[PDB]
């Protein structure tokens, strides 16, 4: 549960902004801008996510974006 | 380096605000405070490793204070 909160924060905002067909190159730059959309308090939290996940993320958000469910399969949420 | 500048910083607050012969108890309630004194970007990051690392820190913190090494020592900084 350690990254559970900020990555369903993360990932709801990237399905909430995002078209369902993005390209890798489109999921790539979102994910890298995404952190700064956060509340100021998870902001260096989700960088960290970001940067360790990153990978996986684009990986999977080319198939699905609902947050509770990527989150799961990346193992974020535990 | 992943929780290491959240940590040189945690630390240093310490440091900064706390007297070296501090007992346990008070380290705690610092450690357990220490998060929220930390620019917004950080809180939620920081209170993420103060769960993570809070036994050690506290184990440490009784011994010394310099948040350059307490980090290192703990692992925190690699």
């Amino acid at each position: 549960a350690g990254f559970c909160e900020v990555c369903k924060k993360l990932v709801g905002y990237l399905d909430r902004n995002l078209e369902k067909n993005s390209t890798k190159q489109e999921i790539l730059a979102a994910l890298e801008k995404g952190c700064s959309f956060l509340p100021d308090p998870y902001q260096k939290q989700c960088d960290q996510f970001v940067a360790e996940y990153e990978p996986v993320l684009i990986e999977i958000l080319v198939e699905v974006m609902d947050p509770s469910f990527v989150c799961l399969k990346i193992g974020a949420c535990p």
